[PDB]
């Protein structure tokens, strides 16, 4: 292509390799991949173009699967996600990553197709996170398509958008589900999140969550790691919901369960961890008690209108990067936070390299997959073997010093399984 | 059959009427069941042979199915998981049951085989909850087998047998699996021990929880319900595991993981979740601290080996029913709740009616589909359709006042489905 | 006196006393008073006139008061916290015990005086709960009072009484306030209360804690343990208080804190841990949602309009002893619990002993403090010192096998306190 | 004195008074000190010196002082605690600050000493924290004691050494102890570290916190609120302690309790929430596992022995400003945050502004009883009367939007107390 790279400062680097030296001791699966395959090297050959957030953790992915042998083109998923030091450490490492903190819907987009195109070919692999990547080229690049050997959606939204198209016969190549394994969902959306939420949102306003009345959109592995983290620091949380069953299980944790249409006059703290569109409009602004903290978590920023606050506040003002205090009409603050975006990655570091471990081992994974045995993946969204779900979660209880239990032969007999072999039926919900 | 039914005391259901009078206003599931089926009547024609514990819970259960137009014949699944003065309320009220608290192995099977005939004929369906009833027929009474229009398990243990014969070509008769609902699972097997727990220990040893190291075998919705419990009131909760995924969830929630032969050493309540046998033996009795409070929650009592207990024991004192304490040779003391068997319905009330309303639920649906749309189920076990999942929990919100969110015309157009459509894909873990 | 005893069933005893004895091993801090003060008898020559709750751990508090060489003649300070398989044990056991569960206010009055005049002559002592025995004599038995060497207050109402007599020069013999002692307040009445109130709950309606809105009046230590408990259960408590303090803490907590004047129509479970007159009246219960619970844990039952139950409802139907369930004329539903009286005591075993210890030693080192050393104790109510209080704590320890850490000659030094000395000024909230 | 003030740079003025602009609203005490006493200025003619961690919320305390006539020159009492963006908006306004963040020990003492003297006198008041301000003048400058009207103690440790001086009749002028006012320590130390804490860490090492073994000295109201943050994220929380007492409400909470000559070999986050020297040595050191977290919370510098660090480590690398990552001779390496001091102040924001609104309060109402009210104040540490420790608390209240409940005649008469007069005993310990 062009460019080697193009990062907001090379003399980041140095300090990002120090990140990523500790992060790196912090992700025992990635680490593990590494041990096993860096000489075999499976993903030799391959050209994977990844559009994931350009944050310390994703570097050791990125390293990580270099050590196997693949040909890595990166690019951050998110106009803000990017992680500055990270990026240079990565891009001062020879591996061509067009990421920057603080980019623009163009300078976005160039970056992402900065990365469809290698030295001795076209992408041959994708590695997306929210579907960026895979609709870019298969609504702008489909020349491209059927040189694709796989996908690796990471992301709810980008999953749910991967069956939408194969809903339509638009998905054009084989797509693993990656989002979707236990040990992805129930780890780093719900523990993640818990953690990373208040960050954004501290790092941010520096608020006090303590006795404040927070509300929660959604109550998904998002909304319950959010939910549990404001609700652990004094705030009287309060969730809004369209599905039945999760508005059960909210109820049932001591949740109130009510309509935005009534929260809004409530909240002191607006987070939305929803996936849809509409979840916090000017009806609620207008409604919002004096200074309330709105801030959205859900990968795209469809759910707060935010136009509208800039079109109907009476003035707005920036306390500081990813941090404006509008003034309504009616004489109410609103801070408003990363500008709508991501608010845990935009305004804080993301989630934690020890869960991300767990999400990314399972991203190297699928690649493996993909690539060496794509015979077996069959155009449309596939998940992993629970028995690789399995190797993820087992990677990292060592560094827990976790002692887990052995079956005996009696003890397997009885249950009727293999004293190693998957130990959940597929259905289980873990 | 014989005699037209056979309780501990029937002059116990003056009492009983009232347990199940407020228990009918705190289960809307089966209420609303009720209401929109009383007059239909789908489950006319149906003779209904069910093996599930006779509580106050159960028998609103029973009179649903009656409501529905069924023909039911009951009786317990548990030798001490029966409620008397529900049972009683039950019989005196003309529904053949055959349970009382305290049966022999005898006494058991013998009120199970009490169900099998009626007046008309013999069962055409099964509602059980362990697959005791499923199981005494399918290698018993063959020839009623081809008269069966279909199962309905409850238990994960039962549900795993079921699983286990069409393995082997065995199941002879499409079953439903019920304990395998979002709504089901999630919220009985966790919310009810979480709560029903602690009172069968309490009800039986009365000790407190404050302070105490309590080991939990298993991190499963039950183990997890039971961690919970026991966590929230100031314990010390150990748990083993033999998946990886579930034990990383454990590590995750800051449990230490760690195998009953350490374990052993330093618990001062034991807790089996586990489905499997040699859980807790006399190399870990040997080894537990004086006054050991040692129980169990699964299905079967096949995890805790009580006659080591019984046969290595200097002497064994009864404190009162169900409660046993032991003297072993090295001086220390265990007290053995419920001779092993389920803990929470051995020495208390089993999960609350509100929650059992949910796995209740599922169960009346369960049977109006087998029963209504037999060709619909093919001999093997199935899952309840997500649109019925959901019409379970919808069902409870408004007694919690929940006020749900109803999708926009736009948003569900955004999100790509029915305003009140299936909200999560199959593969969902809620 | 009259009878040597009078209690419900004495054939109750043998019972009780397997009660007490697994009691007994739970209670580290009387066992302990026993080992020290068995022989020497500290207590030798002393008449103590109790007014406590008749239960087990109670039981081992007047045996061990014996042990201590006391002279005691006991009766219950409430006319449903007896327990008389615990009270039938001590008859037998040769100790003057005049409680049964379920007396009448003349009953009640009876037992009390019955505790007054020994074999040797009239009480020298008192270890009251609640201030009725202490208020008795002072108001009724005057000639007695001179010859009491001292009183011992276990209660937050009573202590809160002993000060007000003396406000008024009315307390005529010294006082020692035991509730107020840290390892008495702050784990009786918090962590107790805890797990007792749950439990009287549960006992007396079985009731599905989660998903429910449990409304809690007053915010103390029982109104925290209270609080915490349901909360941990998966209930929406609501707080109400007049302290801005405890409102605080509160809403810090996550709670939201309201007038019962708002409460009252959400609540689904009311709890009054307040010692006040008029908190739940009809003005709420006209206001209650259909079977809603209510029931309160303040020493004396003067929170509750039960009055206005009796004068307004519809109907009033009994579903068990100590459990009323209500039919007001808006055709809603009002489940009574203990007629108003203590809740844990009145439908439960109370708290656990483990808790019990710590206040019970309190009490007997008050007795041994008053008898022991008089002249120490001017008319007037008093405190234990800290170091006896660290005593207390320090004996339950070892059955929890807490390693406590020594503070070097280098650090106490630093800190400027003894290795051992009270390590916490008077002032010092724990 | 010298120049008018020293920070780090006046430039960042303008973003905090951004800062104070969003802190004032969420600090109502002070606020509401400010519409009462903004005219009445009772603090006209005082020259108040203060010695008090340069932040925005200290900021708001400075111009709160202030705008009660006072003449204040402040200083930082942390070389690492400065805010400067805080420091600056105040120099800026023309308050005599010294105090940047990274100072010297003896850029440090310099600072302290510039706030001595003013234009119309020397300092005739003291507001400290850590007792270093009181210390100095005490031991260096005795010429100034006599014209200073009182002092000001915000934190135990400081509070502690005061009593330590009276005990030695060291003490020279009335002091007020601020640490131990109700809404203080029970609200400051305790609900402050909890979410202060971990931010520390987290913007220190971004490490997650759920599934670590994390190791917390000392069970004050900063090691409970310590405490329970990091169990609420997830990690497994063992605690040291001395006191017996603090040692059992842990263990009541399902803490465990050793000492950290055990611990040390099994945690993964070490914080010292204690006062006191030799906490955490190399001998622990040499037995922590790889990559170990190490950070302290008290005010003072004494608990870990970073020297030992400095002098065995093999190697010492600085990964960036406060965060230092150590390399043993065992290969094991060590995370020490902040060089040993305050970890939520040196790495991260300190506590939120909401809380701290409290603590201030308390310190302009001590400020304005000593010089208000001298003569009230006899030389020796005293208290703030509770009506007013109830004002602070009903401050912040409305915030909240707690709806306070308001006692009635009848039940003021029955409970023995002012509808608004102090609620609570003075030994409660709320
Ligand atoms: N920033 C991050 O670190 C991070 C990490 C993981 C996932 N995510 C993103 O967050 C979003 C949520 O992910 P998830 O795994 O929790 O999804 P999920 O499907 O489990 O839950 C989303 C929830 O939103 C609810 N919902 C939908 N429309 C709603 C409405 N109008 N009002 C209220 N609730 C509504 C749904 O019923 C559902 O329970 C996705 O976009 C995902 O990609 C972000
Ligand atoms: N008494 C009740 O109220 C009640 C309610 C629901 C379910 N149950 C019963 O409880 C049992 C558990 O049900 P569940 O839904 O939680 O099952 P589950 O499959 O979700 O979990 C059981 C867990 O046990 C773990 N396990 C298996 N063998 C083990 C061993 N040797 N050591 C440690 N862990 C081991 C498994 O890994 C698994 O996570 C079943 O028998 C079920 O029928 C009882
Ligand atoms: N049943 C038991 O096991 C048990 C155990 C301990 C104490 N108690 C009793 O419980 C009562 C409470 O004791 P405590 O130690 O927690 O007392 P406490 O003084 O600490 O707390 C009582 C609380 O009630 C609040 N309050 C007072 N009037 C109120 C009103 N009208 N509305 C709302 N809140 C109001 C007060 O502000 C206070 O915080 C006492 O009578 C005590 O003797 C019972
Ligand atoms: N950085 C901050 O934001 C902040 C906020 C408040 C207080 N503090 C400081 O933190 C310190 C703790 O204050 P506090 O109010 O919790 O004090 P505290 O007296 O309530 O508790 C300190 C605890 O340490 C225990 N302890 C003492 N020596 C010990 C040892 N060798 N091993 C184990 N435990 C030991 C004591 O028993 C006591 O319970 C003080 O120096 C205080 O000034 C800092
Ligand atoms: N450090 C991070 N690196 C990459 N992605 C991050 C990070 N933090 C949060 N997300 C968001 C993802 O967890 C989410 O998009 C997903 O994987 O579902
Ligand atoms: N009241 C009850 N009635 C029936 N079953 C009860 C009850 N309490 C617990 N279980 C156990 C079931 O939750 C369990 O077997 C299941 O359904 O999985
Ligand atoms: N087993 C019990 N024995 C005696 N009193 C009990 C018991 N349970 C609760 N209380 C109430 C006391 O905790 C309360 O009155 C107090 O001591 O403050
Ligand atoms: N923003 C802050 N301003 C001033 N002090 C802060 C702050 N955060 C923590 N402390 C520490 C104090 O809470 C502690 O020293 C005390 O007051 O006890």
């Amino acid at each position: 292509d062009k460019l080697p790279y193009k990062v907001a400062d090379i003399g980041l680097a140095a300090w990002g390799r120090k990140a990523l030296d500790i992060a790196e001791n912090e992700m025992p699966g990635l680490m593990r991949m590494r041990e096993m395959y860096s000489a075999s090297k499976p993903l030799k050959g391959a050209r994977i173009a990844g559009c994931l957030h350009m944050t310390v953790e994703t570097a050791v992915l990125i390293e990580t699967l270099v050590a196997l042998g693949a040909e890595v083109r990166w690019s951050s998923c998110n106009i803000f996600s990017t992680q500055d030091h990270a990026a240079a450490a990565i891009a001062k490492a020879g591996i061509p990553v067009f990421a920057w903190k603080g980019e623009t819907d163009e300078e976005y987009l160039w970056c992402i197709e900065q990365t469809l195109h290698f030295k001795d070919g076209p992408l041959n692999m994708i590695l997306d996170d929210g579907g960026d990547l895979t609709n870019l080229i298969h609504t702008k690049h489909p020349q491209l398509l059927s040189g694709i050997r796989g996908i690796s959606e990471e992301t709810t939204t980008g999953v749910h958008n991967l069956y939408k198209m194969m809903a339509n016969g638009i998905l054009k190549v084989p797509a693993i589900n990656v989002n979707d394994s236990v040990t992805k969902s129930k780890f780093d959306n719900l523990y993640g999140c818990r953690e990373s939420l208040i960050d954004g949102i501290k790092r941010a306003t520096d608020v006090m969550i303590a006795g404040k009345v927070a509300v929660v959109a959604g109550y998904g592995d998002v909304g319950k790691g959010c939910a549990q983290a404001l609700r652990g620091f004094g705030a009287r949380v309060i969730i809004t919901e369209i599905d039945p069953i999760n508005a059960l299980q909210a109820a049932m944790e001591g949740y109130e369960v009510t309509t935005m249409d009534e929260a809004c006059k409530e909240g002191n703290i607006f987070v939305t961890t929803t996936g849809c569109v509409d979840i916090i409009l000017g009806r609620h602004f207008e409604q919002m008690k004096d200074d309330a903290i709105v801030c959205n978590i859900g990968h795209f920023d469809v759910e707060i209108d935010v136009k509208w606050l800039n079109e109907n506040a009476v003035e707005k003002v920036n306390i500081k990067p990813q941090v404006d205090r509008y003034l309504l009409k009616n004489g109410h603050r609103i801070i408003l936070l990363a500008e709508g975006r991501l608010v845990n990655l935009g305004c804080a570091m993301g989630h934690p390299s020890f869960v991300m471990s767990n999400s990314f081992t399972n991203q190297v994974m699928a690649q493996i997959e993909l690539w060496t045995h794509p015979d077996k993946y069959p155009v449309g969204v596939h998940f992993l073997p629970k028995k690789l779900d399995e190797a993820v979660a087992e990677a990292h209880l060592g560094k827990l010093n976790v002692k887990l239990t052995k079956l005996t032969e009696k003890q397997a007999q009885y249950l009727g399984m293999p004293i190693n072999g998957p130990f959940k039926p597929d259905h289980y919900r873990y």
